[PDB]
């Protein structure tokens, strides 16, 4: 269940997430890497998609984020369906939904979404030959 192919679907929707830009990709979310320490993996998951709920959630319908142009609005939908998919994929890695983020530094989703990709490719790496 740890090296499962679910890490391909969260590497794949953050690939996606990251190669398109919102106008509310520098909104932020809870940095729960700013821990000096990242409890165990399942913790972790549970975490990132307890912050990314809250920002799908908070900005589905935000004027901020809805868009202008018919691109805006293609791109604001296109990025919470992807969030939702990234949310749905950790839950289930997590097996868990109930955890604590108590980290008070706030980091752009768009970094936030950088630095989770990272730590994902870094799983898939610890998994594979």
């Amino acid at each position: 269940h740890k090296c499962d192919i679910t890490l391909q679907a969260i590497i794949k929707t953050l690939n996606s997430l990251t190669e398109q830009k919102t106008l509310c990709t520098e909104l932020t979310v809870t940095d729960i890497f700013a821990a000096s320490k990242n409890t165990t993996e399942k913790e972790t998951f549970c975490r990132a998609a307890t912050v990314l709920r809250q920002f799908y959630s908070h900005h589905e319908k935000d004027t901020r984020c809805l868009g202008a142009t018919a691109q805006q609005f293609h791109r604001h939908k296109q990025l919470i369906r992807f969030l939702k998919r990234l949310d749905r994929n950790l839950w289930g890695l997590a097996g868990l939904n109930s955890c604590p983020v108590k980290e008070a530094n706030q980091s752009t989703l768009e970094n936030f979404l950088e630095r989770l990709k990272t730590i994902m490719r870094e799983k898939y790496s610890k998994c594979s030959s």
